[PDB]
């Protein structure tokens, strides 16, 4: 992997592994999400971010601040097959004092065609109190050194899916998967549940017949609260329709919302 | 006219006037460009900018700075007819240290449909030395108070026309209109040549047959240097192409110094 000539974006090639593919011998959406996170980490390291798992700036470390994902949106046109090489380009953009964005474009290395795109919204959080906050002047200045200053968006279209408001699923849910618990493989190097695990948990309540007869085209996931190592989650799903679903992850005990999202599926 | 509910954009309605229309009884592209400038001025006044003809901030007046247009890009799907009401929404965005952008959406007031869109790039300049510069931290902070912080673009599409690099027309030009001079009606309240005058001058070298048989769809104009009140301009045009496309160059009649370059795309009626 490497920064591009202008130093404002990063590219990396990945060979899809045997254990990374589903029943149709193509990468799962979780494999895709792990690759987006990996190229994001490799970009942060190349532009001088911390190497402790938190990917923080100098000012963020002095103020005890960390980034937390607020939203992940992924659209796949073609999932790469086992053994195929997929190239991913990523870049960041500052969004005033609201937070920052990380965008990605996925290409077939052989054909050069775009096979997918993704966007993520990140918000500042004080690491100790867990309280959200605005992005300060000093942090906005650090982002100007490695981000394009003119807008560059993976999802440019006006009123596109990536910015849609997601409603809250009302009981009773059409489908559910109860008692989901993370194991050590679900934790990152800082013992927090990895963001990709929540995508897997959302997908657990989709009926196996849908997965067998449809391809996942779009997934939009909001993040509200974290699942701890000893927490238990229930994954709920209702058809809103292509097939479209509304999703909700909540703690098994008190029913506290951890995530909400939507998925759009195309018949194979 | 008024700021919208969130206070991050501005809207205004205009009734197209008799002297504002061309041969097909619809607004000229110069009428459209004047309306964009007017709604831009009304937005700046509503968010606390100076009222002297230079749309300046408190920090800009302190540092003797002004904005200058670097590029204007306009795309029209339907020109409003004489007597029609056109609604225009405008907003600004900060582009880091490079400069700022002002975007516009034009709608038919009756149907609610988008009839056109425009975007403009602005660069900081010291008013005394005329030297270009980067946008300072204090100016970027002033723009955050009245601009949307998430990107809002009139031209979102990937490699869209509004960002295309424009080449320099090589002599000899296919067409030309020589000896163009501005009169007092071409000057703004600060005695500088109005930006819309340059659009008119570019269009002067398009043959009348093209204007009679085609409608202008897209115009992209780069601004490099200003024409003074006593300067004389030559307008040059060469066809580069059902659509007709042209390359344009405005230069001073004497020494041939470039003042503007641009392109136009026309569709057969
Ligand atoms: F994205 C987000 F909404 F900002 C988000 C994601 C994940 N956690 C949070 N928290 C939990 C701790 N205290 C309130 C904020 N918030
Ligand atoms: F857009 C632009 F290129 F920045 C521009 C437009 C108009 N004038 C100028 N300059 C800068 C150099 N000194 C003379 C005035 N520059």
């Amino acid at each position: 992997g490497s920064l591009t000539e202008d130093g404002l974006s990063y590219k990396e090639k990945f060979v899809v592994r045997s254990y990374e593919v589903g029943s149709n011998k193509t990468a799962t959406v979780e494999t895709i999400a792990n690759l987006l996170q990996e190229v994001g980490c490799n970009h942060a390291q190349s532009v001088g971010f911390s190497t402790d798992g938190f990917a923080t700036t100098t000012t963020m470390r002095k103020l005890h601040l960390i980034w937390v994902t607020a939203r992940m949106h992924i659209e796949i046109y073609k999932y790469p097959a086992w053994g195929d090489v997929v190239e991913i380009e990523t870049w960041c953009q500052s969004e005033g004092r609201i937070g920052t964005r990380r965008d990605w474009i996925l290409k077939d290395s052989v054909t050069g065609e775009v096979t997918g795109r993704a966007t993520s919204k990140w918000v500042m959080m004080n690491q100790d109190t867990r309280r959200l906050q605005k992005v300060s002047d000093d942090v906005r200045d650090e982002y100007l050194v490695f981000c394009p200053q003119e807008p560059r968006l993976a999802f440019p279209e006006e009123n596109n899916r990536s910015l849609k408001k997601i409603p809250k699923l009302e009981d009773p849910a059409q489908y559910s998967m109860i008692g989901l618990k993370p194991r050590r493989a679900d934790l990152d190097m800082n013992q927090h549940v990895n963001n990709v695990t929540y995508i897997g948990w959302v997908l657990e309540s989709i009926p196996q017949e849908i997965v067998d007869t449809h391809e996942l085209q779009v997934i939009t996931l909001d993040y509200r609260r974290e699942c701890q190592q000893d927490d238990v989650v229930d994954s709920l799903t209702t058809t809103t329709s292509d097939s479209q679903f509304l999703h909700l992850l909540r703690l098994s005990g008190d029913g506290q919302e951890i995530n909400r999202g939507t998925t759009l599926w195309r018949k194979k």
